[PDB]
């Protein structure tokens, strides 16, 4: 998945963002069994002052999280997920929980592709991988933490 | 939901920023019945020459909005919405209505969170408010111009 | 289309920009015939180290691209233009296919608008071009390259 995360520039110092995106990704990684390296968090830094709630602008505080993912989990799962990441991201962030937006989009997988290569469908994450050539294998296997 | 706009640094002053944003919401709330403090507008600034027509490198003049949006609205419904967000953008920014790109994506409310908590169905947003934590209503109740 | 470009500040010269929306928007055309002029490629830039690949910051060589498409072609069309921008943005940005991440988003043509008019459906852009007013086809005209 690609998770685009919009926050306010200098809201989240470099171990802010580490902690933010470990957060995401772990909580992507333990509730649909995605490997680690397939999932991305792309921070969007803004200046501050260009996030407006109703017509009024806010401060820093606020983050949105848009994440797009293959089709096929049940709204339970994905409804799990969305809350997962809700709870983790503001311990992470020390945010607390009214300023985090999550939305998710779905798209088919065949016309998906990350690190080059179309994408499986969610069930098939390690045959699909086992059949990468040896060198894509490495340089995904390093991309875990 | 939350309407992404892309601009050009220094395009919109603060002043032309509050404008759009209003513009916008309003546009959402008087086409919708969704309470004002349920829209977001966030302003993604890029430096001029980041956009490109057929290949040709623009100036700052160009504006993309992105609406994401809950399922479940008619088209026709979303036809006038965008339109009368082509207009109220044009006037409120003093852009003319050619620069202006608008496209609209839709998700389940059951994967869209705002303000930490899971949004209704587009039509019961009354009941969703009412029921909520009493500190919940009270700082969504502030986000509205 | 809109194809929303997420990459590092610095990674890529102006002359590899122009090379990257080249490249994109020649795909789009020659394999779905949407005229250039209807193609905009939009480059998100952010400071090295906003991407992190399964919780590792990454230096600033990942390129993410989000298509967004109107509805209505098929999947076979989509992988191959999925594909071609892989190897085409591989070769234009000098940058190996094992960095380059692709999505497509569909949405009903009938809420997307480009230059302030409604889009088409995808094979009748001929008739829609030739409805178009006098001065908003010469400007559509001055953004092919």
């Amino acid at each position: 998945p690609v998770y685009m995360v919009y926050v306010s520039q200098d809201r989240l110092t470099p171990s802010a963002k580490h902690a933010v995106a470990k957060a995401i990704t772990d909580a992507h990684r333990g509730l649909t069994g995605t490997q680690h390296f397939l999932a991305q968090v792309n921070f969007q830094e803004q200046p501050a002052g260009n996030v407006f709630l109703g017509g009024v602008q806010q401060g820093g505080d606020t983050i949105f999280v848009h994440g797009l993912h293959r089709e096929g989990r049940s709204a339970d799962l994905k409804g799990q997920l969305a809350q997962r990441i809700v709870d983790d991201v503001s311990v992470a962030a020390e945010i607390d929980r009214k300023h985090i937006w999550v939305f998710f989009g779905e798209m088919p997988a065949q016309q998906m592709v990350e690190y080059g290569r179309f994408l499986p469908q969610p069930g098939h994450e390690g045959e699909w991988f086992d059949n990468l050539s040896s060198d894509e294998r490495a340089f995904m296997e390093t991309n875990v933490d």
